[PDB]
């Protein structure tokens, strides 16, 4: 009966609808939910460390009226195993959040905890980023249902990844922009277009940059780690052919001037510090969500 | 008042070793019903070598006090080495309320607890692990009641932190205490006198015996440990073969009581010590031993910050 | 506008008092004022570690009611992955205030220029400007008014320390010698920057290797260890420079009788200060150490307020 947020489908399209209005209502009333109050305690644990992956989650669960017992990279599964190590986090915190890398370590962490267990970052998955973007276009453009989202750059790594799930959870109609070897892995591929058969959305993979940003409202990149990139930069040329009204969404840090310019990224159009400030809201409303149903 | 410290399972006397298991009883039931941090006050958990199952019992049980920990992992300068231990401690005495040290020679606890002007926690050391040993006893009484007059089997190593806290703090509490390891791995004859001591107060005994079948007979209580720290890595031993007659299997545990409980200072090598059917079988308490550690450091801090 | 505490000039006179003031009320009730209740957070960023300044900032965030956010060297350098400028934007969504230990000064006017919440130096290689509010508020409580007493530091003229007890100690109207050898003298745009304000304050810069002449007459005796970390490989000898400028008993014997010591720990016992003059009547560096946890939450408080 204890749920997980491991990947982006891990919530129906019902259930994400549910945690990106939480993450609204605790936007404008930050310490209104406090169902960590005692304080009880959340693990938040780095294979290898994300500094803005531990400001968001630290601050949020504080915000919640608990205590972050943040353990750095300086691992999970050297002294004992996952399940032991697991059945006594259980004990001492409510939910367990975990940035490592293969997808197993965090499938296997949560068949045994009885708390929440939420991927804060892996190698194939960033969701948390995801629903902080998807707050980040609903604020700015109303409804998510119909848009047309576009990734440019790398399509293997786990913002593609997550942003075809996220994406057509929510309706939004996704085109990842990529070079040939860098496409997306073909079981996520999958899911996505299955998911997107439920939600009305679609799902698009081209190596054509300008006609991925032709009619988008959402434009999105990520670094890029390097010749096989350049086509894809968002750019202001790529930019004037999207929607009116389009919004450029970047997961920092970003590399100005390689998968970005600062004209982009410093214009308009840029939603980029909206973006990272909504990781404490969306984080805050997934653990809200998670713990009252677990 | 005299500030109180509580470096080894002994500096506890047996009544005042029973108002704390009793205390950890009450805030398991009521873990934020004390709040004697109220602030937030601070308390230093410090570590020269690290320890992540102390830093959560200890983080989260300050916190719930209403304290702040303030943690120091051994990133940081090692306790002696930029100044000295004397002039630490005086500064730390200004900014927290108890010192929470995980180190290795007792000599610096000592030290360390002979200037501090606030109460001095061993949070794990070399020769004693008075913390998990309250957890151990908080977690016997629960399953088992009163502790006087039970009996008790360590199993492996007996000269390790956790063969001298069962000793020590077992008999304390009216344990009767046996250690079963083998010749050349006995407990150091120092703690061996002092259990022998408390025991006479209390009505409790101590047992050393390399005879594991012996030692399994009849006990309500099992416990193990690894064979081997970190440091002992390197010291030259084959630290498998002397210890395997003393593992705690199937075999062993069908020889004590029907209703013998095990008990394990985690991490386990499951395979060495202890099995895999041992371990997650019924008999098994080492999970509630575990979540133990929380409420018996949270009453030991209550009780060491009232009387100091 | 929005108040940095950069260096300890960043603080008129007048202001100056009003955050020593608000450390001797925090002293007597430390938990009464909560601007970052919620919890509000505070980020704590080192560039390279200090366990002295993150204990005395991350109970002194908590105390004020905030949650301060540490992060230690180990996480990319800023600077390294991205401009300082954009790390400054995104701190700005997340805390109510930054606290940066870093080394040049550049780096920290970098920060403060472009954030829009109060930038504060927790120790960098030009200037210690928390340690000296500490320092002065230590002072204070042993003598009183600060205004004319006679403060001299002795050891390496130009690191943190010396500037920032120029610069402190004028804005209190402290008149300040710095006695120091030959090529470790403080930095001259510092030393102006003191000798402008202490007209302000009729206080005095002087600099001097008369280690006799600066201890006689002196309220306040300070020093500092002799090296830091980042100079035990600049090829120096940093030891017999400074043996003619240890605080000892005998130098101590020529201040006034009722003078006091200071040292922002950790000493060196034997080098820079011996253990007679450590832990006789004078000293008052374990006063000094606790004021740490007060000045530097005033401060805070202080800030938060007028930004
Ligand atoms: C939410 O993330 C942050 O606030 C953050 C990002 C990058 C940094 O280098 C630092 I320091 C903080
Ligand atoms: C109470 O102890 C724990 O919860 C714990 C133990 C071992 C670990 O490696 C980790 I991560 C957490
Ligand atoms: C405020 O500074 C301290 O309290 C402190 C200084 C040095 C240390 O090694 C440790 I542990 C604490």
């Amino acid at each position: 009966v204890i749920r997980h947020f491991l990947r982006d489908d891990d919530l129906s399209p019902a259930e994400q609808a549910e945690v990106l209005e939480l993450a609204a209502e605790l936007k404008k009333d930050p310490v209104s939910r406090r169902p960590l109050q005692g304080p009880r305690g959340v693990a938040v644990i780095f294979d290898k460390n994300s500094t803005r992956t531990r400001f968001s989650f630290e601050l949020g669960i504080a915000q919640l009226g608990g205590h972050a017992v943040v353990v750095d990279s300086g691992q999970l599964g050297r002294d004992e195993t996952l399940q032991d190590t697991a059945k006594v986090l259980s004990r001492y915190v409510d939910a367990i959040v975990w940035r490592t890398f293969g997808q197993e370590r965090l499938d296997a962490m949560a068949s045994v905890a009885t708390v929440p267990v939420i991927n804060a970052l892996s190698d194939e998955f960033h969701p948390c980023q995801v629903l902080a973007d998807l707050q980040t276009i609903a604020e700015r453009k109303g409804a998510l249902r119909g848009l047309r989202l576009s990734y440019f750059g790398d399509g293997a790594n786990n913002m593609a990844h997550s942003l075809l799930l996220g994406g057509v959870t929510a309706g939004i109609h996704v085109t990842v922009a990529a070079p040939e070897g860098f496409l997306p892995d073909p079981s996520v591929r999958a899911a996505a277009e299955r998911r997107a058969q439920d939600t009305g959305a679609s799902v698009t993979v081209t190596a054509d940059a300008h006609a991925a940003a032709a009619g988008a409202d959402v434009l999105v990149t990520d670094t890029w780690t390097v010749k096989p990139f350049r086509p894809f930069q968002l750019n202001s040329r790529l930019l004037a052919l999207a929607d009116s009204d389009a919004i450029v969404l970047h997961c920092l840090p970003a590399h100005r001037g390689d998968e970005i310019t600062d004209a982009v990224m410093d214009g308009p159009a840029s939603a980029v510090w909206d973006e990272a400030e909504n990781r404490l809201h969306a984080q805050k409303a997934l653990l809200v969500w998670l713990l009252e149903r677990s």
